[PDB]
């Protein structure tokens, strides 16, 4: 057969009638994160929320500390995409397998004065508190070596 | 070329999926944790992990973890793939049948590289896909 691939924002799939509510909430969170919408993002945290990049072995506890870390880390970074291959959930634990695509100024990537383009494999999980519309734990497993391999050519 | 941490993870997964318990037990002490975070099921220590595998996989015909992408950050190894299981259906709600499922998953291993042990094995398994497949069986 002849097939094409259509790139669709997950927000346009969220209301199909088939996506679990836990996944729908994860989409809202990830759209805020990847757009650097910190006003929205901080609504998903409280003083007990955890952001853990397990690959980097960096665990931040508390929404104010998480937001400051994110804002600083992304100085100069343009909106980025999370291109998912698969998302599933077990109750309030949502698991997303995909690639994070960054294109733009390369200062944060060790490439000052250049434009970079990288696609970084990752698994991200969110444990959600559905009553309070909160992320209690965000765990990232980022393939930094693949990112480094791509940057070596830029 | 494969990092040593990845090579150990493949040795461990091959032992697990073959049920080569003599090799597998070399990776465990009584503190090694197997956590299926999606099932919210934990087993700690080689004896109890192996007992779980014996029960979970009783009468198995075929079992493999087909790795689609693997990476590591130090002694943390991450494997994205699919578990293929063919075996008796009784415990999957299908008595008298052999079921055949191919389940999307992420498995991460935290390795003790000094002692050549798995300190934490965390599974994130897509059980809803498994259920969708079983519904056709």
């Amino acid at each position: 057969g002849m097939f094409a691939s259509l790139v669709i924002p997950v927000s346009a799939q969220a209301n199909s009638g088939e996506m679990p509510q836990e996944q729908q909430l994860a989409v809202k969170y990830m759209d805020a994160l990847t757009e650097h919408d910190y006003k929205t993002l901080i609504t998903f945290y409280n003083r007990d929320s955890i952001f853990f990049d397990k690959t980097a072995n960096r665990k931040y506890t508390g929404g104010r500390f998480i937001i400051d870390f994110l804002e600083r880390a992304h100085q100069g970074v343009l909106e980025y995409d999370f291109n998912i291959e698969h998302m599933y959930n077990a109750g309030s634990l949502v698991v997303m397998i995909g690639n994070y695509h960054f294109k733009g100024p390369g200062e944060q990537f060790g490439k000052p004065g250049k434009i970079i383009d990288v696609a970084i494999p990752a698994v991200t999980s969110l444990k959600l508190d559905m009553l309070n519309r909160r992320v209690t734990e965000h765990v990232d497993l980022i393939d930094y070596q693949t990112m480094s391999d791509q940057l070596a050519m830029q």
